[PDB]
Parts: structure tokens; C-alpha cells; sequence
């Protein structure tokens, strides 16, 4: 039977606890230096106790919602405070706690994007409540249904590292949220953390220090840089000059854009990738008119990532190619489907969240 | 003869340079927010000139006392700037000159979370002699004792990454210097690569990247959560509200409780563990009626930690088991003998070390 | 052919990741908290512009003319986008695409230290047009023949880390550039960050997680904090007292000082570069009479470093050993000719930069 790699296992802890750094204390410094000085101490609170919340519900019963074997949404109960996970199972090439753990992190640092934004006008007991039937109902299904053999892996979705599962998914509870900067040096520091922590979630994704590993490493330092400079160029062209908040949000936008696509796409890809994500992220958050904003750029380069891995995954273009019997055609029409997926779900999910914490402790912040 | 995995190796190599960055930046930074506007830079300056006179004094012949062989308290001078360590030399399964490097970096922590409270209030000379004097008198024969083969260890006592050898040991040191926030976002950022950091300390515990270090990193993801959330709601009973400080103050008090555990326990004892470390952390303080309060975390989590060590690496609670022939009655019986050696060793030292420096350049910083 | 190992997949990866931590947000951080307020922002932008700049002329034909064969002192260009490098081709014992990686982060490291310390005085245009310039003819040429087999390596000079290529380079570079703290807490920040990144940039030199790696980790701890304790020492000596400069400064000097010599020294010859570098050090940025003194000593102690190395490396003081018939005279000479060939040839090539960016926008900042 399968035996556990020790350089997998090694790299994976480690991929592990970068990604957790992008929560702790990523997320936190980059809507720290973005909201108003008197809600900061509020909103670290926030995005602390609920890390800590996210962590629990994930051991509780999370991961075996997520990725035990069910049915094409949600996975099963049998995992509950991993019971029946022997210690030396094995996952692939690492032992299962170290999957555990990985696959613990997403989902924290996905709750991470959501709370930070939203800590500043929603009441502490009802984001609570909003976190709960989120992860539960949203996160859950939405990583089982892509990462965990559901509905959308097993149509052949491509999306290495969460483009939806991640980015869509939150950035749309987060823009269902608000629909209901004093420190710079803070932003960068928060968006230098995120950076560093996501070559761990991206080339982590692989679940193996292998090519594919190596092939996302680079593709997410190409796909960073283009975002930076086609922002800050697009920031030079429309506002006359760069900013350090273009060139923060630039290195997110090419992050972002490339997430789901850093496993399957050329150097070549990650640049083209890496620019045009950084061109609409820009043109989204000037569209969309706040911290808030920053659901801008996840979700519309979450979207332009995912839709353009369905055409740079080609061989012809330099990725590792599509499926076999899988066109370009094909392949874009479910990545097309994925999207529009996870965009109804988690919208839906969210707005029962946000109604349900209402009903119960009231979301307007006291 | 043993061969040393370069998979263990890499591990080890990346969980030093984790562990310390728990020192440099993690802990200043956590004292840095704490302590009064108008000491943090010589606050700053105290704790890295110390973590430097630290990996000195290691080299020099802290490693050779503390991990050569040689009684039930000390080991020898043999080792003397690592002399007789063939540069392949093998320890478990990595390279010498790593376990020296990792090990090293255990007494940096140690010594940082006593210099970054007492800084404030002690004079440079003094807190350098008084540094020299308790790393040799006391973290090298106590962590001889623990991890050296020594006294404790030979004796079964559980302590897999050091709520004696570092924490207890610690607060016990700051506790006897006692008696003798303005920036809660810097807290935070401590806190947070505290964090993060300890996932080099605990996982890397192990030695190797496999399912004990696994096994550490998923418990800590755990014990810290639980901590923080057992903390917060300890709060908001009995202040009305959680507060930014009690958060950080609850990861530390789980992270702290885990410590000598993690790699014995199951998910289910590590919950457990966290939520009585957070309680217990916060009655702590609360009791200790200043900076220095850190050591009634480190200091009551230590020891909760150590006992609760006892209770739940019993297979029935889902723990790797006691060693053959052990009881869980013979077990908490050595737990708590290690944990009163320890209080009385680095107290009656830490008492002489202060002393000494009092009487050759005075301790009151002038 | 030669098969890549997951554990130095793994550790290379991780190392890359801990080098570009060096820049982002590194060095950012450490001149954020020397120069100006009100120039903050704008050195943090340029940072981080020039940074995505470097990573996209790395991977477009930097790798390729740098690490490609080619003549004593530059490569070729069959790798313009990595074309002609398979996905599974591998360097040494890992994957190509992560050589790529490692070395791209160097370079980036590299010219972080010279933008952000002309970022105040120079205008953005101009510094674009710079770094361009000097990194394709200088950076490239110099990585080229020290790393790519070129007329330095062929005539055996010892440059672990890049005493040469990284620090050497950019001192002249940016002491060229000169030539034409309101916050302390955010220095020691970044001076800890420059640290714990600097475990990845020394240690991954090695290009695997083997006894060699481990010697450079070891080394670089023992350095840096014999350079913290030589420079405060002397800073007591000189000024009475120690400071937080004074450490953050005597740790760059120990750190930049063991660049070279990590990998071919004994933690004995560590020790005593890193006094040696710190005190030199000292005296340097002294003699230097502004962030540019930063040049000061990346310069000193880069040259003290390398000639330094020409000794230690010596089997009879704990070295790895000279090569084959190669004695001290001889590699002291060689050490010689390559600190003066790299402090011309970037001297040259910077003067025409500056120059050539004068011609085309004006290099002082409007």
C-alpha cells in the first residue's frame, strides 16, 4: 500500500504554515492599513477568533465534509475529529494529518478575506453566525465539489489551487456583505506576507516537490510580476502615476489570477495571465466605484484566472495540455460552468448567513 | 553506520530557521507593543545582542554541555566549538551540525522571552551576566536533563518540545526578575509569527518529517485555536467583551499548553489541552495581579501543559500511548516531579545569576 | 541522465521563497524605517515596480544569458521564456525550473539594495531605465562568470553566496548613484527579515539539504552574531553605548561578511569573519561620514568577506579545504582579482545607467 513520502511530507508542513501565514498575519496587516485606525484592534479581534473558529469547525467535522467520499456536493461524517484516520495513513504521497492541515489552512485563509473586510460594520456574534453557515454550507461543498471528487472535478475543471474554491467563492459572501487608508506601509507589509505565504498555497497545491510544484513556484513569481507592472502601467495611463496601493493591488490581482491556473500553464501563459489580470483588476475596483473593494479584484480576476486556465493549460500554448478527448472548447465551457457555479452557490449560501445572523443577533454592528 | 535524508535534513534546516524567527522578530516585536513607547529600542537592542551573546556562548561550549554525554545533569566539554564533529557526522537521521543549529535556536527563544520583559527595568551589563549565568547554570543542564539523556528523560518524563526546557524554565527566570499596550497591532504581528514560527518548534520536534511531526503540526493548529477561543470566552464572561490582547494572549496560552504534548496526543486531547491553557492562561494572569505578566501564561500553561501531557498521550485518549509498563498514575507522577525540579533549578539560578550581576554592576538600570 | 530529488526540490523551493522574503518586504521594510516619512511610500513603490521588472527580464532572457553556456562572460539566449528547457530537466539534483527560481530571486535581492536606497533622489523613469541597464549588463555577466561557469569560477574563485555577484555589485552600484531613522522598530523589522531570509539565500546555495547546506546554516548564525557583538562592542567602545542601529547594522556585517565564505569555512573561521566584519563594518559606514551609507557596508564587508574566505577555507583553520593543488597565496590572489574585476566592471556599467536614464528622462526626481 501507499507509503508516505518524507521530502513530500517535509514540503507540505511547510507549505502548510506558509499558508496559515497568510492569514496570521497576512490578511490582518493588509485591511489593517486599509480601514479606519479605530477599527483595527475590532477587526484583528475578528479575523482572530474567527481563525481560531475555522480551525475547530474544520477538525470537528470540516475536512470529512470536504473530503471524505459522499456524493457529488458534500463528503460524509465519518471523519469526525478524524476518527478512522489512522496516524500513518497516507494521501497521496504525505500522511492524511498533513492533507488535513493543508486543506485546514484554505479554508482559513478564505474565511481571512471575507472577515477582515467585513469586521468594521458587522457585530461580532452575528459574524460568527455568518462564518458557521458559510463554511458549512458554502466552503464545504464547494471545495468537495473541486478538490474533493465532487460535481465540478468530476467534469474536469481545472483549477489547481482554488480560483473558485478560494477567491470567487469569498469574494462573492464578501460582495452579498456589503451589499447588505491610514497606514500604507501596513497594506505592503500584509500584501509582501500574502505573497510569500502564497508560494505555499499555490506550488503546495501539487502535494509533491515535484515539476509541477516547480512549474507553479514560477509561474506564480511571472504571474505576480505582470499583474504589477500592467497595474501600475494601467495606474500611470489612467491617474497619471503609480501608487503604492496600484502596486499592492497588482501583486494580488496576478496572485489571484493565476491560482487556478499556476499548475496547468507556460511561463508564457503566466505572463499573459499575469497582465490582463492585472488590467481588469484594476478596471474592476474603478468599476466597482471601501475595503470592499478588494472583493473586486478576487472576484474578477478570480474569474478572468479561471476562465483563461481553460485556454493556456494547451500544449499549444505551452501548458501541460488539456485532458484526453478534452478540446479548448469543451474545457472553457466548464471552466465557464464552474464559475457560474460557485458564483450562485456561495451567494446564495451567504445571503442565508448574513439573514440568519440578522434574524438572530442583528448584523448591523451595535 | 547511520546516513543522514536529506528530506529530514531540508525539514530541520527550514523548522531552525522558523524557530528563530520566533526570536528575531517574533518575541521583540510582542514585547515591542507591550512595553512603554520610551523603552522599546533599548528593549530592541537587549534582545538582539543577547540572541547574539546566546548563539555564541552555544557554539562555544553551550551545545557540548547540553547535548554531550556525561551525567544526569551536564554533558561534557568535548564539543567544544563543535571540535570531534565531523562535518557528516549523523544525529537521528540529519546531519549534527543541524540538531546543534535547531537546538541552538531553543535557547534563543527561551532567553528572549525573559530579556524582552525585563529589558525596561535592568541595566545592559547586568542582563548580559545575568544571561551568561542562566543559559549555562540553567537551560544547559535542564535541557541535558530533558533532551541530553539526563535525569528527567531517563526517567520517562514527556516534554516533547519543551514546556520545561523553555517555558516553565522561562517564566520561572522572569517571575524571580519581577520580584527583584501602546501598540497592540505590533503585539499582534508578534503573536502571529510566534505563531508561525512554532510550527518549526513543535513539528520539528520530531527530528524527521513524518507522522509525529505531523502529528505536532495538526495538535498546534488545534491546542491554539481551542486556546484562543477558551481565552475569549473566559473575556467576554468576565470583562463583557473579547479584547485584541486576550486573543494573542490565548493563542500564546495554547501554543505554550501544546508544547510539551504535541507530538503525544491526539486531535481530540489537543482541543481539550487548548481550552484549559486558554482558561488557565487567563485566571493566570488575572491573578498576577506589566510585561512580566507574560510569565503567568507561560508560566501556568507550562505546567498545565506538562501535567495534562500525563493525562493524554494514554492510547484510551487517543494519545500515542505511555511507554511500556507505564501507567498514567506512574506517568503524572513523573510529570509533575519534572515540573518541580525545573521551577526550583531555574529559580535558585536565576536568583544567583540576578545577584551576581546586582553585586558586580548593579541590576537597576541607572 | 540525472533524476531530481524531492528533498531538494523541496528545500530549493523553499529557499527561493525564503530570498525573495529578502526583498518583499526584506529590504523594503529595512530603508522604510532609515529614509524620510514622506519619501516612504514612493521608495516602497519603486521597490516593489523594479522588483516585478526583474522577476519578468529574469525570466524573458536574464536566466538564459546569465546561466546559459556561453563565453568567460555571458550565456546565450535559447532560453528567451525558458524555451528549450523541458518541464523535467534538471540542474544538479533538483528541477531546473526551480534553479531558475532560486536565481531569479538573487538577482532581485540585488537591486532591492540599490532602489531602495536612490529611490528618494531619483525619479521613477530613471530608475526603471537603470535597473534595466544594470541588470542585464552587469548583474548577468557577473552571475555569469562567478555561478555560470564563466572567467571567474574557471579560475576557481570561492563565492558561496555571492559576496561578488549580490553584495560587491550593488555597494558599487549604489555608492556610483550617490556619488551623482524616523523609525527604528520598522529597521529591526526588516533587519529581521534580511536575517531569517538570509538562512535560505546562504544555506540554499548549496543547491541541496546536504552537510554543506547545513555547514552554511550554521555559519550564518555564528557570523551574524559575532558581527553583532563586534559592532556593538566597538560602538560602546567609540560612542559610549550600544544601539538599535548599531545591532541591525552588526548583523548585515556578519551576514553580508559570511555571503562568500559560508559554504568552504569552520564555524571557528565564522566566528572570527563575523567579528572582523562587524568592526570593519563600523569603521566603514564611519569613514562614509544618509541610507547610501547602508553601500558602506554591504561594501566593506563583502571585500573583508571574500578576502577572508581565501583563508578559512583552508583545511589547516577548519575549512572545507583549497582545491587540488591550489594554496592560500595562490586563492588569495584570485579572491583579489575577482573583488576588483566586480567593483570595475559594476562601476562601469552602473556610470553608464545613471548616465544613459540622465540622457533620456533626467535622472533627479522632478
Amino acid at each position: 500500500p501507499a507509503v508516505a513520502d518524507k521530502a513530500d511530507n517535509a514540503f507540505m508542513m511547510i507549505c502548510t504554515a506558509l499558508v496559515l501565514f497568510m492569514t496570521i498575519p497576512g490578511i490582518a496587516l493588509f485591511y489593517g492599513g486599509l480601514i479606519r485606525g479605530k477599527n483595527v484592534l475590532s477587526m484583528l479581534t475578528q479575523v482572530t477568533v474567527t481563525f481560531a473558529l475555522v480551525c475547530i469547525l474544520w477538525v470537528v467535522y470540516g475536512y470529512s465534509l470536504a473530503f471524505g467520499e459522499g456524493n457529488n456536493f458534500f463528503g460524509n461524517i465519518n471523519w469526525l475529529m478524524l476518527k478512522n484516520i489512522e496516524l500513518t495513513a497516507v494521501m497521496g504521497s504525505i500522511y492524511q494529518y498533513i492533507h488535513v492541515a493543508f486543506q485546514g489552512s484554505f479554508a482559513c485563509i478564505t474565511v481571512g478575506l471575507i472577515v477582515g473586510a467585513l469586521a468594521e460594520r458587522i457585530r461580532f456574534s452575528a459574524v460568527l453566525i455568518f462564518v458557521v453557515v458559510w463554511l458549512t454550507l458554502s466552503y464545504i461543498p464547494i471545495a468537495h465539489m473541486v478538490w474533493g471528487g465532487g460535481l465540478l472535478a468530476s467534469h474536469g475543471a481545472l483549477d489547481f489551487a482554488g480560483g473558485t474554491v478560494v477567491h470567487i467563492n469569498a469574494a462573492i459572501a464578501g460582495l452579498v456583505g456589503a451589499y447588505l487608508p491610514h497606514n500604507l506601509p501596513m497594506v505592503f507589509t500584509g500584501t509582501a506576507i500574502l505573497y510569500i505565504g502564497w508560494f505555499g498555497f499555490n506550488a503546495g497545491s501539487a502535494g509533491t516537490a515535484n515539476e509541477i510544484a516547480a512549474l507553479a513556484f514560477v509561474n506564480t513569481v511571472v504571474a505576480t510580476a505582470a499583474a504589477i507592472l500592467g497595474w501600475i502601467f494601467g495606474e500611470w495611463a489612467l491617474r497619471g502615476k503609480p501608487s503604492l496601493l496600484g502596486a499592492c493591488s497588482g501583486a494580488i490581482a496576478g496572485l489571484v489570477g493565476v491560482t487556478p491556473a499556476c499548475g496547468y500553464i507556460g511561463v508564457g501563459g503566466a505572463l499573459i495571465i499575469g497582465v490582463v489580470a492585472g488590467l481588469a483588476g484594476l478596471w474592476g475596483v474603478t468599476m466597482l466605484k471601501d475595503p470592499c473593494d478588494v472583493f473586486g479584484v478576487f472576484g474578477v480576476c478570480g474569474i478572468v484566472g479561471c476562465i483563461m486556465t481553460g485556454i493556456f493549460a494547451a500544449s499549444s500554448l505551452g501548458g501541460v495540455g488539456f485532458a484526453e478527448g478534452v478540446t479548448m472548447g469543451h474545457q472553457l465551457l466548464v471552466q465557464l460552468e464552474s464559475i457560474a457555479i460557485t458564483i450562485v452557490w456561495s451567494g446564495v449560501v451567504a445571503f442565508i448567513g448574513y439573514k440568519l445572523a440578522d434574524l438572530t443577533v442583528g448584523l448591523r454592528v451595535p
